[PDB]
């Protein structure tokens, strides 16, 4: 939605680590942790952050909390972005807070 400059390329680790850094009020997702680097999710709007994030990508394709969450999970085994034994937490490694923006790379389909 509106029309840009330039193009660009994001997927989805950027997307949360970007939502509270953004300039929006950190509503969906919250800080636990400022040191250990844990984000908490809210667990009433977990549906609408990603009710936004499919209605930003199309009419055509739904994307919902499970959707997100079995690709959200996947990033775990690379450690970029790691689980908590309690769910709706996850932290993130030293990279992915240290810096931000677009890169292109290919991967396979989840």
């Amino acid at each position: 939605h509106i029309h840009m400059g330039s193009k660009k390329k994001i997927r989805l680790y950027q997307f949360l680590l970007d939502l509270l850094r953004s300039g929006d009020m950190k509503d969906s997702i919250w800080w636990v942790d400022k040191d250990k680097g844990t984000f908490q999710f809210s667990s009433k709007h977990k549906e609408a952050l990603a009710h936004r994030w499919g209605i930003q990508k199309g009419n055509r394709k739904k994307m919902t909390y499970q959707k997100m969450a079995r690709a959200l999970r996947n990033y775990g085994k690379t450690g970029e972005v790691k689980k908590v034994k309690k769910k709706l937490t996850y932290q993130f490694s030293g990279e992915v807070l240290g810096r931000g923006g677009l890169a292109e790379r290919r991967l396979p389909p989840h």
